[PDB]
């Protein structure tokens, strides 16, 4: 399609034009920030962000990469390097450790530099690492983990545990010897290493004794609790402190979210990961969204600040599923996180933050026409004579070989909410990328995020912005009426 | 490997701490800019970015992610939107329109509003847009071109051709039809339209009459002068102006560049694209860092400034053929030409950017260790229980179906010069990418580079910093001595 408005080189003239005269009146905010907020796309690459531009803006009834997405919108740009100190290529563990306590890691591990070692639980003591999140708490500000995930997964352990094995889920998932060794599950850090004020996203099974039915549902025993040693972990967290509230529903939450007796929220709306929010069960569950306006509602409440960690977990999944409308819808929502929480915080006090943990095999080609499903079909057919998708993976279990016949797949297939692009590699999941990711900054200290930097350097720029260790001695102004004239 | 050093918090805090105090320390220079340069490293995109930095940094003794290239010392970092008006997964010449004119196009056009249309000669008439490089001549800048393919190719012809096919190289590539309608060749075009001050790269055979003897194959009649209307274009262009030259191997290269008399210089070095940098004969054929050299040093005599153009255009047919050892060593010396320029140019006076047209869809995965080889395996085998590339392709002419026999490649072979990466879907040439690129900006009025930002845009600020048409009216104090 060629809209007739692009046709006329005045048009681009003109939008260069402001574009210029909005970079010329950009201005940094040069005090410290209140609140701290970290938005975390999983596996969200650069392709990724692009396909979802065009795919939001489809939804929105527009050609589409012509349509800029809440984070489009962010004044300050930079690219991360991903690389764990052992893997080039990484993983979500290792990633979470840097861009959360500001220290490159190992491969697997969470919250412990890389002289620990995977699996060896010894190697865990004295090599621990603290989070941003954690120097917030201490500080005296309000802390915050909302994920699509289960909260005991990776990228949201990060901001609390230390552990040499992301598997380590529940006692259930340990070896005998590291138990012994002093060693703790990630559910139970969850509720003893730090207090934490809101906890959103899924997990339930394993904060339960072995055989609690699970309360959605409770005929199906793969459901149920797994807790090897009967403590009730919601139960000890609510415990804490006067004013802590335990949801595992929507109409719980919403109902939680406007009690002035709230002040501590803890929501688990599954038994492991959340549903992909094509799948949402809109009366049971919350998006994400929903889950964000909740946390920033709750976390605001101390005149202090907070510290928020906000990811769209799912967004890794569906790529690791070689599913392509799960990964991008689940972004899609990812997006309308980052627009509410705007909505609901000012840049003269907020540092925002939007990143990936690292990239994904996904790539979308074909010179496909301007206008047309980021799902479709190239407009040509391959050297096979048979057609192809505009998206197409490295690897994963979108492998197809019926013999060495390749499928001659159509639009109303390729657009399909289960379709699995074609992939040149077998996997039983699709893997990361090692290529750098997208940094996108608005608020006090936003400015510093630029160039080209370590994937660790998100964390300090998050700490000396908040005035948190070892930045206390930031030697900023407290946050005032300075905003970025965008 | 896990280096022993990394293993100590310290050494990250320490590094996060330093690149604290460069972030504050930053400081925008608020001038215009003297000299424009733009490195466009064709289909380069973010992939092909830190395949390129761990293979630029094993090749330099280091582990390799954490080595910089000489772009990743670009203080300001912005994203570009590549899609042409027509096209969502866009091609060189729509998006080289876009660059280099600051009007966004429609795929295989040069220098032509989305007004034209592709292949019709009587829509490029009153349909013609104009270059940030025409512009910066306009103003008596000196300009140049700087490239690894062919001269004529779209990328350089962004900065002087309109032609609604690019693939109309010389005039033996047109129809009669369009020769009738008024429609002139790329080779024409390039001596034709404006004053360059330097052309440097390949394509010597659109320049020369049917049947021109090469200099360098002279028995090779795949290597002659194509012309079909019998003109020395080459000849023609020496005849515009008193001081140029034409060089078409290494050694006229370098004594053009100490030679005073030289004021304007044109250089080809093959019949069509230089050769790939790995296979390039180093008595015979300059590098791109080179080109870059002698392009600065005469385009720098100058004392109103100049503009120039370089391009890592063979990064782009690497990743077309699939084999992303070519891609990759091009971007290498596309890195060393941009580390070269920097060495050459002062930031209180230069305004320096870094992109790419568009990306590729090549990608790297399979979890591998730190300090492997980028073209190595990955630690596991797959599904099938056969190895694995770290890198493979979507599409392209690595495909192999085999009758479904899927190779079990070694690390030997894999590493191999030729050896063309695994793909999912068969095409004579492997597609572009539609996402996002980098764009990598320094010195005056590079501060303005941020944000998320249309392709188009990269002309707009390069016009602007120089204080070119339609930004004449700047209001820019003059480069003085305020540096990053
Ligand atoms: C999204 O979340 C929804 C909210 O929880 C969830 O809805 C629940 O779904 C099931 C249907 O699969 C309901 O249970 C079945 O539905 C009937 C329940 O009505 C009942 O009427 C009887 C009248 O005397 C009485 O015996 C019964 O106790 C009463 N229940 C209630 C809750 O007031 C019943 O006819 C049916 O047999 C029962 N049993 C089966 C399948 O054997 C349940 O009520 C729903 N809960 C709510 C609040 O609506 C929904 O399924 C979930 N998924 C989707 C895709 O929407
Ligand atoms: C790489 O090229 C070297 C230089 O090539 C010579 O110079 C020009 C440059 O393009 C070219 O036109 C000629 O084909 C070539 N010919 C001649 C007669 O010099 C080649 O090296 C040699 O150059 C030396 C002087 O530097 C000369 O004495 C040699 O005779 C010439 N080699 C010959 C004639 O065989 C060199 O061969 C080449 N290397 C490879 C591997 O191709
Ligand atoms: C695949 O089906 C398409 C119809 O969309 C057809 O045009 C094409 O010829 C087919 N390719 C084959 C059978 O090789
Ligand atoms: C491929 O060769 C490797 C040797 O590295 C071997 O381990 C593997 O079993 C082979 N795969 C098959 C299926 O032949
Ligand atoms: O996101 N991860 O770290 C992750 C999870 C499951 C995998 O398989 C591979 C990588
Ligand atoms: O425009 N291009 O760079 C381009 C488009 C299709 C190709 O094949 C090769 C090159
Ligand atoms: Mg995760
Ligand atoms: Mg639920
Ligand atoms: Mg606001
Ligand atoms: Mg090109
Ligand atoms: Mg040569
Ligand atoms: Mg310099
Ligand atoms: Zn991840
Ligand atoms: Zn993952
Ligand atoms: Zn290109
Ligand atoms: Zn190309």
């Amino acid at each position: 399609v060629i809209p007739v408005e692009e046709e006329n080189p005045v048009f681009w003239n003109q939008k260069a034009k402001e574009a210029l005269d909005v970079a010329k009146k950009l201005q940094p905010i040069q005090t410290s920030a209140k609140n701290l907020i970290l938005f975390l796309g999983d596996g969200m690459g650069v392709p990724t962000v692009t396909a979802t531009r065009i795919l939001k803006g489809q939804l929105g009834g527009h050609l589409g990469p012509e349509t800029p997405l809440a984070m489009d919108h962010f004044p300050f740009t930079a690219l991360s390097k991903t690389y764990n100190v052992d893997r080039q290529v990484p993983d979500s563990a290792g990633t979470a450790t840097a861009y959360l306590c500001g220290v490159k890691a190992n491969y697997k591990t969470i919250g412990v530099s890389a002289a620990a070692r995977f699996n060896q639980c010894n190697s865990t003591f004295g090599n621990e690492v603290f989070s941003v999140m954690h120097r917030a708490k201490k500080a005296g500000k309000s802390v915050g983990v909302v994920t699509t995930t289960r909260v005991q997964h990776a990228s949201p352990a990060g901001t609390y545990a230390h552990t040499v094995n992301r598997d380590w889920y529940s006692d259930a998932d340990m070896p005998s010897s590291a138990l012994q060794e002093g060693c703790k599950d990630i559910a139970t850090q969850l509720i003893s290493n730090m207090d934490i004020d809101v906890i959103l996203g899924g997990g339930r099974k394993f904060m339960f004794p072995k055989g609690t039915p699970d309360p959605e549902y409770p005929g199906d025993s793969d459901q149920s609790g797994v807790r090897l040693d009967s403590r009730n972990l919601v139960e000890e967290w609510l415990a804490k402190y006067q004013g802590t509230r335990y949801v595992w529903n929507r109409e719980q939450l919403m109902q939680a979210s406007q009690d002035p007796a709230v002040t501590r929220l803890m929501g688990l709306f599954e038994p492991t990961e959340m549903k992909y929010d094509v799948n949402r069960n809109a009366s049971a569950d919350p998006s994400l969204a929903e889950m964000t306006e909740v946390a920033v509602r709750l976390l605001s409440r101390n005149p202090q600040g907070f510290y928020l960690f906000v990811e769209g977990g799912r967004i890794d999944q569906g790529h690791h599923a070689g599913t392509a409308y799960l990964a991008l819808t689940e972004a899609v929502m990812f997006d309308s996180a980052i627009e509410k929480a705007s909505q609901l915080t000012n840049e003269k006090d907020t540092l925002t933050l939007i990143t990936a943990d690292h990239s994904h095999v996904f790539a979308f080609g074909g010179y496909t026409l301007r206008g047309t499903s980021i799902f479709g079909l190239a407009p040509l057919n391959a050297q096979d004579g048979k057609s192809y998708t505009s998206i197409l993976y490295g690897n994963g279990p979108g492998y197809v070989l019926n013999s060495g016949n390749r499928p001659n797949v159509t639009d109303a297939e390729s657009g399909d909410v289960n379709y699995k692009q074609q992939a040149a590699v077998p996997l039983s999941s699709e893997t990361h990328g090692g290529e750098d990711v997208a940094i996108f900054a608005r608020g006090p200290q936003a400015h510093l995020v630029h160039g080209v930097q370590e994937q660790n350097y998100i964390a300090h720029v998050m700490a000396f912005a908040g005035c948190l260790e070892p930045y206390t001695d930031c030697g900023l102004a407290p946050p005032a009426d300075e905003h970025h004239h965008h």
